[PDB]
């Protein structure tokens, strides 16, 4: 039961408290912001056109 098991993912094994996995990769902080998911999500369709 060694914490971390392994070398290469010792960034994902709770680095707060307790050791252990998070349940989830994705709740955190986003790596792009708004901006760009709307600009992807509306502009695409015209640009493209």
């Amino acid at each position: 039961a060694t914490c971390p098991p392994f070398d290469f993912s010792t960034k994902y094994y709770d680095g707060d408290g307790g050791c252990q996995r998070q349940s989830s990769f994705f709740g955190g902080t986003t790596v792009l912001d708004q901006g760009v998911g709307y600009a992807v999500i509306l502009g695409f369709g015209a640009f493209f056109a």
